[PDB]
RNA sequence: GGGUAGGUGGUAAGAACCUCAGAUCCGGAGAUUUCCGAAUGGAGCAAUCCGGUAGUUGGAAACAGCUAUCAUUAAUUGAUGAAUAAAUAGUCAAUUAAAGCAAUACGUGGUGAAGUGAAACAUCUCAGUAGCCACAGGAAAAGAAAACGAAUGUGAUUCCGUGUGUAGUGGCGAGCGAAAGCGGAACAGGCCAAACUUAUCAUUAGAUAGGGGUUGUAGGGCUUGCAAUGUGGACUUGAAAACGAUAGAAGAAGCUGUUGGAAAGCAGCGCGCAAAAGGGUGAUAGCCCCGUAUUUGAAAUUGUUUUCAUACCUAGCGAGAUCCCUGAGUAGCUCGGAAAACGUUAUUUUGAGUGAAUCUGCCCAGACCAUUGGGUAAGCCUAAAUACUAAUUAGUGACCGAUAGCGAAACAGUACCGUGAGGGAAAGGUGAAAAGAACCCAGAGAUGGGAGUGAAAUAGAUUCUGAAACCAUAUGCCUACAACGUGUCAGAGCACAUUAAUGUGUGAUGGCGUGCGUUUUGAAGUAUGAGCCGGCGAGUUAUGAUAGCAAGCGUUAGUUAACCA
RNA sequence: UUGUGGUAGACGAGCGUUGUAUUGGAGUUGAAGUCAAAGCGUGAGCAUUGGUGGAUCCAAUACAAGUGAGAAUGCCGGCAUGAGUAACGCUUGGGAGUGAGAAUCUCCCAAACCGAUUGACUAAGGUUUCCUGGACCAGGGUCGUCCUUCCAGGGUUAGUCUGGACCUAAGCUGAGGCUGAAAAGCGUAGGCGAUGGACAACAGGUUAAUAUUCCUGUACUUACAGUUAGACUGAUGGAGUG
RNA sequence: AAAUCCAGGUACGGGUGAAGACACCCGUUAGGCGCAACGGGACGGAAAGACCCCGUGAAGCUUUACUGUAGCUUAAUAUUG
C-alpha cells in the first residue's frame, strides 16, 4: 500500500512551512510528489493568450495555485487520539476483513 | 496470479474520458501478427506487378468479394511409361526433411600468401598466421594401444606445472624445439564383421530378418557339465518429494535549540540494530521516506537432484576336441610429396604402380638382422575435466569522467562525403521549486532599463564555475632630431601608499647589449622548426638473464609451481 | 685543508600531480576552482589576505602510476596579422503606392538586350522546388516590406496519352545437365529484357494551382449476356503478310 | 576573404662574420603617421629539390644474370585387348 493517500489529513516536519496542516488532493507515485491544499502557494505571472473560444477571455491575474511536496517531508496526522501527535505507521492485516490497513505504531489507531 | 487508488508512453500544459463489480502497473501462459526479406505461384528495378486451382456468396455472364492451396532439391511409396518385347531412362501424385540468419567469440576440415627477419637473398622464417570456402555444436575435436619405452615399469582421451630452452633439428646461419618420466584437474568403457545356427527369397544368395561374439597373462565358435538369478549402465516411460528461476508481503529506532532562504550540518539529551549497503529528501540523516539484514510466499511455465516401479542392455569357474573364425587392393615395397621439434626419416599419412601371411600368424622397441620383450592394424560410438561471451540477474573496480571512456552520455553509424564498396563527426549541467519575468518606459519588433518571484537575476532560457590568447574603456607616468633582439645596470622628475618592506607605478638621460629549440668543426643566421593561446601528445607491460643494494632462512641448506580450501 | 665552467654521458639527493591504506583536522559563520596584490624558499615550489564561486578538501607516513609540455611543416578548439584590403561572377530612368525604415518590394510609362532564342512543348533528371497567405532567426556576395528561404493551408482525376495486363533484339537469368579443391563458371527447355513492333479521341471551355484526364459537344475500341437473321466451326500446328 | 607570420620600435656607406647583414664595429643621414604608385632587397611567398649523390630503398622494363614456373614437345607406366 502507500504511506500517503489522496484525502487523509497530512502536515510538514521540514522547509519554511513548520506545522502545516492540509488535505492531500493527488498524488504523484512516479515523481514521489503530493499536492496538498494550502500549502505551497506559488503565484505564477499570468500573461495573456487569445487564440481559443476560451482563451478569448482567460481572465488570470496573480492566481494563486498548489505546488507538489515531496513525499518525504509529508507525515500523517492523528485524529482519533485526544492527544493529537505526529508518528509512522504500519501495515497490520486484521482477519476480521483480511485487508491490510495503517495503524500507527506510537498509538493504536487505525489509519 | 501479484498488487493497489490512481491512469490515458517522452519533449506536455490543456480538452475529453477511464477507474473501488478492483483500473493503470509487474509476472506466467495465449490471441492477432500488413508487405519485403531463405521468400518458396510467376516475375521484378525489395517492401511492387501479374496469376492458376478447389470451394463458397452476389451477377443474367464477363466479373467481383471471402477462404485454402500452388517453388526447388533429396529420401520413401504408388501410378504411368520412350527409342525397343520386356525393362530402365523419363513423367505425375502423396508423405517426410533440407534451405536462411547471427555471437566483430570459441571448434573441425579444405585451400592458403605477402609485408618482415636472416642487417642483401633464393633454402629457411614470417606461418600453416591473414584471407576465401564448407559443416556444426552447445561446446567441438580426440579417444580405449598392432601404445610408451627399458624396467621385478605405466596401463583410453583431454587440460595445467615441471622436465628445459634439455635431447635434438637448422644456407648447423637467423632460428625452431618435443617425446618419456614426475606432480595435479577429471575419470568409463561399451558395440559391430567373421565363424556356428534359424526362417525366407525361380534359394544358382554371393541377399534379407533373428539367436551367438567382441579378444592379447590370446579370445570366440564345436561337444559336455557345475554355479547363476543377482549387480551395474552413458538407459524409456510414469508417480511422489526436495532444492530453485520467472511478480511480491512484512520489515526497528528523535525531539529540542543555533547560524542559515532551507538542517540532515553544529550542540544538548536520547533510542534501535541479524538493518551503519545504497538512493532521495531545499547543505554533510543509523532513527524523514524508499529500501537493506532477517523471516516468508506461486495459480501458470520451466531447471536440477533424489526415491519407487517400469521397459532395454548387463554375469563366473571347469573338461574335451586339435577342428573353424578374428576386419585385403589392406599392411608392406617403388616413384613424387607431406605430419611429426626435425629442412623427410625409424613412426604416421597419400597422388601413380605393384602387392602379402593367417596364433609355430602379423606389427613394434630411430637404418637393418638375430635373441628377448611389448601390442593385436586394415570396423564403429563415447559423459567429465578444456575453449569462448552477443545476451539475462546480482555485484565489484588504488578503471574513464565530455579532447577522457565504445566511433556513438543528445534521436550515432545520424548529419555529411563518395556511382559504389567504403569513410565518418561535433554537441551534457538554470534554479530547492518555473515560482521562466504579469505590469510600466523607449522601440516596428526582437530586445534593453525598471517592477515582480527568488537566498542569489552579474543564477534569465546566451542559462554550474569562467583561464589565456584576442578586442575595447579609463586613473597615473612617458613619448613627434629619432638608429631601437626592445632588455639590463645607473638615473632626475612626476603620481601614489604596501603581504612596512633600504616601498610601488612610469622612465628625460648615461654605460653595455646580434632571440629560443634542432643539427653541426663552426648558426644573430642570407640553414632549419614554431602566427598566438589552451587542452592532448613520446621509455610501458608480460615472461626470463645478469649486476648493485636490502631482508628472511642457513651449512646434508634454501625455496616451491600447478592444484585444493 | 683541497675544491664548486661544462655538451654526450655516469652517479647521488629532492619537488610536484592523481588515487588507495592508516591516523588526525577544516568546511553554507563558506571547500575546490578562479583573479589580484608591494610575501617565503638554493631549485623544482610553498604560503597570507581580498574579490568571484557554491560543496568538498587538507596534514603526516607508506604504496601504485595513463605523473611533469615550448618546439615533432605535431592533433583539436578559439583568436589575431594580412585588412576594413582584393573581390561582390554580362541589363537603365522616372511617377504613384505600401511600409517604422525603399536605387533593390508592388503597379504604370518608357529604355536596353534575346528573337534557330533569354521564345513555346516534352524526354532524362530533380522530388514539392507548383498555388495562396504570413514572416524577415539563418541563406541571398549590398539592401529588402521581397525571395526557388521559412511557416500554415492547398494542388497532380485516363477504356483511347506515357508504360504494365501483348511481343521480341543485343544481353541477363536459367530446372535438368556439363565442367571445376570449395565458393562457383558454362549452358538446353522455359522466363525476363525497349532505345523497336501491334493497339480505340478530337475540338472548345473552366480553377490561384490539373487537364487528349474535369465539363460540353460529337465519336471510336475490346470483352460478357440475352435476342434476330445468316452461315459448319475451323488451332498450341503449316503457310502468307507483318 | 587569401596565402604568410619567433617577438619587433624594421636607414645608408666601408669593414667584419658560417666566407653576400634592418639588428655586429666604425662613421653618415633621418620630425610622428598615412595615401597613390613601381618592384631593388627582405638569399620574398607557394612546393621536407624533380637535376647530383647517399640508402646493402621501391616500382616499371630488358636480356645468352641466377633460381624457378605456365604452356609446348619426347619417353616409361595405368586405363589396355
Ligand atoms: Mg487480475
Ligand atoms: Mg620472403
Ligand atoms: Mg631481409
Ligand atoms: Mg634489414
Ligand atoms: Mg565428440
Ligand atoms: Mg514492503
Ligand atoms: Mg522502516
Ligand atoms: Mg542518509
Ligand atoms: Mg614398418
Ligand atoms: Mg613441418
Ligand atoms: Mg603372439
Ligand atoms: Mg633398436
Ligand atoms: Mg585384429
Ligand atoms: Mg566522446
Ligand atoms: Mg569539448
Ligand atoms: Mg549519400
Ligand atoms: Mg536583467
Ligand atoms: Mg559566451
Ligand atoms: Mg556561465
Ligand atoms: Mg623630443
Ligand atoms: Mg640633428
Ligand atoms: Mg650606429
Ligand atoms: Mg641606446
Ligand atoms: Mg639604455
Ligand atoms: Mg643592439
Ligand atoms: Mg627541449
Ligand atoms: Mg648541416
Ligand atoms: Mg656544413
Ligand atoms: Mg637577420
Ligand atoms: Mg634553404
Ligand atoms: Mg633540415
Ligand atoms: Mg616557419
Ligand atoms: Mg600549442
Ligand atoms: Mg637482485
Ligand atoms: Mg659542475
Ligand atoms: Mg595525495
Ligand atoms: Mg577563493
Ligand atoms: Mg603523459
Ligand atoms: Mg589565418
Ligand atoms: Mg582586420
Ligand atoms: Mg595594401
Ligand atoms: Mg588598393
Ligand atoms: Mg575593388
Ligand atoms: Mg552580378
Ligand atoms: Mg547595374
Ligand atoms: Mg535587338
Ligand atoms: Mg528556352
Ligand atoms: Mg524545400
Ligand atoms: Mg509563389
Ligand atoms: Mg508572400
Ligand atoms: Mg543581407
Ligand atoms: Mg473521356
Ligand atoms: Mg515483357
Ligand atoms: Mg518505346
Ligand atoms: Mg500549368
Ligand atoms: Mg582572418
Ligand atoms: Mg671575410
Ligand atoms: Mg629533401
Ligand atoms: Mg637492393
Ligand atoms: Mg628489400
Ligand atoms: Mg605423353
Amino acid at each position: 500500500m502507500q504511506r500517503i493517500k489522496k484525502g487523509d489529513k497530512v502536515v510538514v516536519i521540514t522547509g519554511k512551512n513548520k506545522g502545516g496542516s492540509g488535505i492531500v488532493l493527488k498524488i504523484m507515485p512516479a515523481r514521489q510528489q503530493a499536492i496538498v491544499e494550502g500549502l505551497n502557494k506559488v503565484t505564477r505571472h499570468k500573461k495573456k493568450d487569445q487564440t481559443t473560444k476560451r482563451a478569448a477571455k482567460q481572465s488570470t491575474g496573480k492566481v494563486q495555485q498548489e505546488a507538489p511536496i515531496f513525499l518525504s517531508k509529508l507525515a500523517l496526522f492523528d485524529q482519533k487520539a485526544k492527544q493529537q501527535t505526529i508518528g509512522k505507521i504500519k501495515y497490520v492485516m486484521d482477519p476480521k476483513t483480511n485487508k491490510k490497513t495503517r495503524v500507527f505504531k506510537k498509538s493504536n489507531n487505525t489509519l
